[PDB]
């Protein structure tokens, strides 16, 4: 949670010059790549925790 809000706050700082192109997206997509890492991960065998 830390890391996505300093991510997004980082983005929306930079962007503030009147929509300078669109760095989050970047952000989104790292998020779904995380997302999408998991989703690879919790089908296999895990322990428990």
């Amino acid at each position: 949670q830390i890391a996505w809000s300093e991510n997004v706050e980082t983005a929306l700082s930079s962007m503030g010059g009147g929509g300078d192109a669109a760095p989050l997206h970047s952000v989104l997509s790292n998020v779904e790549v995380t997302l999408n890492v998991l989703a690879d991960s919790v089908l296999m065998e895990q322990p428990p925790l």
